[PDB]
């Protein structure tokens, strides 16, 4: 069912909150801009084939912008128990994370046009819980806001947080432009009264 890492993508504050009123109080354009180019990101040579994974939960889907669904150039996928006949000119769906997985697996490859070069798990509580569960979840990219914002929702589990300490390590700043690819802002950014920063953290498997 998997053979490849999964990496998480989260927006998240002080306080481990992710959401409220199933949308994102806070507008941050360059945020944004960060995720596009993560989640698109591909080597140059693998350019032309491989292409990236974007899983997400039913109400992530719908909280994405008519005008922005589906994320261009790159693969969605999203996991929902219960069929609602719509799909939408590709989009594929599945019945969970590894139902997800072999599905991809199987859709590509070798008779495959097309390949996959990474999987990202981009949202959903419940499918952040079900990610921080799965055995090839090794890499966080999380986004820190410094700011106590109101939310209903929150990231599953404390991993920046001492108890976790020993499990979940904070990665230099150089190997996480690395890993991504360009060179990413070092150090708090402001935007629309919100301070936020960039971090990468890593799981041993
Ligand atoms: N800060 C961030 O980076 C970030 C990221 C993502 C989402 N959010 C926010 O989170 C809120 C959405 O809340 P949510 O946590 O309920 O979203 P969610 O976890 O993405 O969606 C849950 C829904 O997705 C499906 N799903 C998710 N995990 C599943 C699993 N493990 N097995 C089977 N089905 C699964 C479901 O299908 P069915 O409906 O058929 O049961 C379920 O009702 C919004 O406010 C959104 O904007 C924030
Ligand atoms: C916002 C955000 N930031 C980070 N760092 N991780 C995250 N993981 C999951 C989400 C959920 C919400 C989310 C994700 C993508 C779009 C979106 O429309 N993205 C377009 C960008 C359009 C633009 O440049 O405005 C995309 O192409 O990716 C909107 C909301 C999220």
């Amino acid at each position: 069912n998997q053979q490849k890492s999964l990496t998480l993508i989260v927006a998240l504050t002080t306080s481990y909150g992710i959401g409220r009123s199933n949308s994102l109080p806070w507008k941050l354009k360059k945020e944004i801009s960060y995720f596009k180019r993560v989640t698109s990101f591909v080597p140059t040579f693998d350019s032309f084939e491989s292409m990236n994974v974007v899983l997400m939960g039913r109400k992530t889907w719908e909280s994405i912008p008519l005008q922005f669904r589906p994320l261009k150039g790159r693969i969605n996928v999203v996991i929902t128990r219960n069929e609602s006949l719509d799909l939408g000119n590709g989009i594929h769906s599945a019945k969970s994370l590894d139902h997800a997985l072999e599905l991809l697996y199987r859709t590509y490859g070798s008779e495959s046009s097309v390949q996959i070069n990474r999987i990202f798990v981009i949202g959903g509580a419940q499918l952040y819980k079900a990610a921080m569960d799965h055995p090839k979840l090794d890499r966080i990219m999380a986004t820190i806001i410094y700011k106590d914002i109101h939310c209903d929702v929150f990231f599953p589990l404390k991993f920046r947080d001492k108890e976790w300490s020993s499990v979940w390590k904070k990665e230099k700043h150089s190997d996480l432009e690395s890993w991504v690819g360009t060179k990413v802002p070092h150090g708090k950014i402001n935007e629309d009264g919100f301070d936020y920063e960039f971090e990468m953290w890593t799981r041993d498997l």
